[PDB]
């Protein structure tokens, strides 16, 4: 679809069978979630924005649907405010931004 | 333009008479852009991340030329870490999300 930017560009995900709420962000190089217990083995890291650094969890090779289109990649899990769909992800859904 | 994200969608921008480099960022409400100076009044302002709040200067109704297209609108200053154009501005340029 085309999405306006009026308000902020929030989608449903399906990831490890949850539904969440995430922002389609291309400022964001990478993609973080909220606080979720995924399975299997993780990397620490540590990410940057206004603001500072948080500490996060990289999780390799997660399966995440984006209104109906998958992906698949490394999603990071920490104390983020909000989940953030990142360049990553959009990519592979054939995202572009448009003026 | 179409804009890909394989890449960090960075474009050239015309803000005071300069030149700067600047990220469209969809995950943004507000325009942050690093220290300057900008002629005219502000006041200042708080704006949050995803480390945190960060202390800004806020200018209204400010002029900015993205990418060849004209915007008039609110610009803060402060210790963002890359200087964003969010989305009081992509809307003015007529950018969307499109996949
Ligand atoms: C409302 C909830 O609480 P909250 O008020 C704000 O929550 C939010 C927290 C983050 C965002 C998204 C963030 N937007 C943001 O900073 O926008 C400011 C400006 O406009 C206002 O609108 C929203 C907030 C205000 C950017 O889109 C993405 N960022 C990178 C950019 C940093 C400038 C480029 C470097 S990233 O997230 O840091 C990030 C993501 C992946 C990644 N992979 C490797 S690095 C790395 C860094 C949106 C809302 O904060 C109090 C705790």
């Amino acid at each position: 679809p085309q999405i306006t930017l009026w308000k902020r560009p929030l989608v449903t995900i399906k990831i490890g069978g949850q539904l969440k709420e995430a922002l389609l962000d291309t400022g964001a190089d990478d993609t973080v979630l909220e606080e979720m217990n995924l399975p299997g083995r993780w990397k620490p890291k540590m990410i940057g924005g206004i603001g500072g650094f948080i500490k996060v969890r990289q999780y390799d090779q997660i399966l995440i649907e984006i209104c109906g289109h998958k992906a698949i990649g490394t999603v990071l899990v920490g104390p983020t405010p909000v989940n953030i769909i990142g360049r990553n992800l959009l990519t592979q859904i054939g995202c572009t931004l448009n003026f």
